């Protein structure tokens, strides 16, 4: 009914949409390899009402024309694909990448999911597997029953000691996945990731070896969320977003006073 | 029907085009480097009943005459173009211009549209493109899968670091373009300009030569506008749109007395 | 007796059905498994005066023809099926679909409806039912006497552990069934659905392949309303409903000065 | 009256419900064996106007 | 212009365009001396203090 309303709508909606991104990296504050997000706003277009450097008489130009915008939203969700700090633990299943690249797990359609979250575990069968979901990581690790300790070196190489033999016996390879722009893969939840056309196309290889990072044992990947920076970021937002509603009130005000005037 | 009626009514539509101006600022009160917009007021036409200066009798003139305005209106949206304060993040791939320039990018169409946001991302081939639609940045830099880290200069200058190697790999040179009347742009949303006639003609150079501004990595320009000042302009053009209201209010009562005695 | 009366009256009746439909929203804020509804507006038909586009003489068209409008009306109620945020409970029996698929019970009347609601319980026999009036939900899903913990996988199989036993026993599979236009569904209440014309035929599979969602375990859907959009869009209504009225009483003052003058 | 009325007439008095569930179980949150309760909301009927289909 | 070819002299300033872009009157369609044609490419109009289109 009003220009200013619908304009106000687009920064109500904005603001609740970058209210809701900090919301979320407050909530997983305490999620191991968690990538916070950023809201990411752009002004939509403008009404062209007077065009600026239209010829307004000759030898003329208008300097300044009449633009009305028409808000704004949020145009992306960014992933900021920084590294976390690093928890040391005493469990031996857990491992961290120690700069680019991702755990590659085993989802239950086929295909491949890709993960900073190291909590790792095994299955009967000793699979090595998340400790989430229980997907199996790719590719496939498995411990023998008689493994009496297990160690991944820098290379991803997982190798176990068994009780009779010196040396220790080698049971598989970890490779990590890199991506060109990690910010472009999509979140699935429980801490996985897909491909996307904006990604780019997945390149394997052992860690440690061409740019890929190395396999941290017993180490955990916390969020990289700084709640300092969080919390400042929703005192702004709100104070944004009571803005805009002073407008959508002044606006129903301006149109109560014409219904009872006019 | 009545000159006041008509008089009020360019009032009026004065008063919302303000307003929604105002509620455009407030709605890009969190945008990456939005310049805050101000409507120009100018009187219309003055009706010409005793001319000002004409002779009545000789040796005397009228010393004002009987001009009747028509109203007012809102001829030009002007574009405040002063620099945004600095946001200082952890990210190395959002730039920001430290005085004039804009940065270019190139739209879909073919044409190079001019950009003060920062905030850029790569895509599935690893070209530094818009952290929104995606637009490749003129010129095109790509950043090789054999680097480790970005180091954008003061100068433009965009170099990587390869790993095994002791020396930087230079992998673009960024130009910004600056413009005389910069507030003479036309934007087309999405934090983006086009060139116009009164916007002069683009000159193009090394970002920090011949009065360009300069690049900062890691940090971005927030909005100029004022909170303080948009509200306050809110107060003042809500009371002038009432202002108007009781006009034509009185001028309804007129006619409506009128009607039914005469 | 008099075109605006007529007209106003449509656009009186077109924002009550609009309100209607948004204080439904409101009251079923906390409804699990809701989704929220729009009224599309669209006006009626034109009364043709005079052609646009007719011969004014020869080589004269009308380039705009008096075209009247014979008011508005709200022809849909679409129902927005955007997923809605995920509720983390400590219940076993509460299950979420992520994604697409809708929930299947068995109506008294023998049919199948859809549901989104994700409350289950068991009733005396042991069945899998929803937590209103008790409808068993299809595919039959007993749950034995001798079971401890109950477990639903991703792929909606369903597992129990009975007590002394290992190797824990399925129960049963769940079926979720989608439909190509959601939106098509015609709401019977009770949050349940039915299959219509324009719905589509009901694709039911394994949740989890085909497109389909993937039932969460301990999780509900909450209602997808944004009482943001409820309260502004309460706002715009009330006031063009306002609107509507002004020109209605100006009809009706109108004819009545007709009458005593006339 | 109006339809709206009605509507929230409903949402006023399922959310009356709601809390006084949950005011009783803080009521007896020291009561030994006692098992908390939780409203389960639902929609009522749809009166249709346009068959959608 | 007038239908019959004379020149019609008016105050009203209300004008759209025909099918083929040209400046005409928004009632009958008569067209407007000198003939303004709009081509199809652009996106926007602006009228000059001196006539300039």
């Amino acid at each position: 009914m009003h220009p200013a309303l619908w304009v106000s709508k687009t920064g109500l909606d904005a603001q609740q949409t970058n209210i809701a991104t900090i919301s979320n990296n407050l909530a997983n504050a305490s999620t191991v390899g968690y990538k916070k997000s950023r809201a990411v706003f752009e002004d939509l277009f403008y009404q062209n009402i007077n065009q600026p450097g239209g010829q307004s008489s000759q030898n003329t130009e208008l300097p300044s024309g009449l633009m009305l915008g028409a808000g704004s939203k949020v145009v992306a969700t960014q992933k900021v694909h920084t590294h976390g700090n690093a928890q040391t633990t005493t469990n031996a299943l857990d491992m961290m990448v120690e700069g680019d690249g991702f755990f590659q797990v085993t989802l239950p359609d086929g295909n491949i999911g890709y993960t900073r979250n190291g909590q790792f575990t095994l299955n009967g069968e000793g699979t090595l597997v998340t400790s989430g979901s229980g997907y199996p990581v790719e590719p496939e690790i498995v411990i023998p029953e008689d493994a009496i300790s297990i160690t991944v070196g820098t290379d991803g190489e997982v190798s176990v000691r068994v009780r009779g033999q010196q040396d220790n016996q080698v049971v598989g390879q970890l490779t990590i996945t890199d991506f060109v722009n990690p910010g472009g893969l999509e979140p699935i939840g429980q801490n996985l990731y897909l491909p996307t056309g904006a990604s780019g196309d997945p390149q394997e290889g052992v860690p440690g070896l061409d740019g890929l990072g190395e396999i941290r044992q017993s180490m955990l990947e916390a969020s990289n969320v700084n709640v300092t920076e969080e919390l400042v970021n929703m005192i702004e937002a709100q104070r944004v977003y009571e803005m805009n509603s002073k407008v959508i009130s002044s606006v129903d005000k301006m149109m109560s006073f014409v219904n009872q005037q006019l």
